[PDB]
């Protein structure tokens, strides 16, 4: 559970925003690519796992899931690349929830930013800072101390 | 301390690369840009703030410290910009020292990627996890959880 990460995809005025999502927080990692090529997907995973402890990524798609860039990139940083198939189906839910409400995040900031990038760099902010009273934030740190104590 | 950062930048194949150093832990991110530029320091700001509970950041030179771009990412996120001088000299020679390891693991690694980008995300993958016992990543972990708690 605290190593467990979801790869999400979405798409915002002609671009992709590349969405990592740590399962048991809500936390999320998230980039702006202009296409979701293997060599993106495998540039973010480095990135993330550099960054996090990440045990498991499930693929957003089958595409990432066959790429060899994005199995090398996974091999490197000692991730178990595993698929994305929603066997427990809250899991669609769950997902397509969280794009609604970046999108959203994304609209009521839209304006204090030229460019896309930092429109998404602030909907994460706003996402992992917010208090559901804990945030994803706090409850990411506090999953991942637990499992190493 | 759990939330005090430091700005760090370093040359490397005539380009630049930007990090951020968690102070109490050693644990650090880190871009390559073509230039230290207000608006890309303020950028990093903005991603580096919206993945961790920055209080606090030491900039590190006078231009980020002035730079209203830059004052304008850390009123957004939350941050109190400081300046970084050295009051405790030590902080100079640790940084120094960590500039020397993130080019040492880059030349480890460059021949790995064709990008320096890539090989500089390798490098903190590396950094971040390395046992030195607990790593870097490990002890920001249990520094932010232990202040939540
Ligand atoms: C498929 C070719 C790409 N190479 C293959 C390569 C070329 C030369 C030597 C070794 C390798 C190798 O396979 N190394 C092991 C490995 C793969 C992934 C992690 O470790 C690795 C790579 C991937 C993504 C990137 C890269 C680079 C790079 O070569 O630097 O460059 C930045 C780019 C940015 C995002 C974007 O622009 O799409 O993402
Ligand atoms: C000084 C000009 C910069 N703007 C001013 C602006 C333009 C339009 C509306 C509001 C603002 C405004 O002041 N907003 C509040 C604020 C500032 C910093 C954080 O929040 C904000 C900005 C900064 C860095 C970036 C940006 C952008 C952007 O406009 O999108 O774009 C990506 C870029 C990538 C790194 C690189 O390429 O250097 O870094
Ligand atoms: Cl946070
Ligand atoms: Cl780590």
């Amino acid at each position: 559970s605290p190593g467990i990460w979801q790869l999400d995809c979405t798409h915002l005025e002609g671009k992709v925003i590349l969405v990592a999502v740590h399962v048991a927080s809500g936390y999320i990692e998230a980039e702006v690519i202009p296409a979701e090529t293997g060599q993106e997907t495998a540039y973010f995973l480095l990135k993330l796992a550099g960054r996090w402890p990440v045990k498991t990524v499930h693929t957003d798609n089958g595409s990432n899931f066959t790429s060899t860039t994005v199995k090398a990139a996974c091999w490197w940083a000692g991730i178990k690349q595993e698929d994305g198939i929603p066997y427990n189906p809250q899991s669609q839910g769950v997902i397509e929830s969280m794009n609604k409400e970046l999108k959203k995040i994304i609209g009521q900031v839209r304006d204090q930013a030229e460019h896309l990038k930092t429109a998404v760099q602030m909907a994460v902010f706003i996402h992992n800072h917010k208090r559901k009273g804990y945030s994803a934030g706090e409850r990411i740190v506090d999953i991942i101390a637990t499992d190493i104590q």
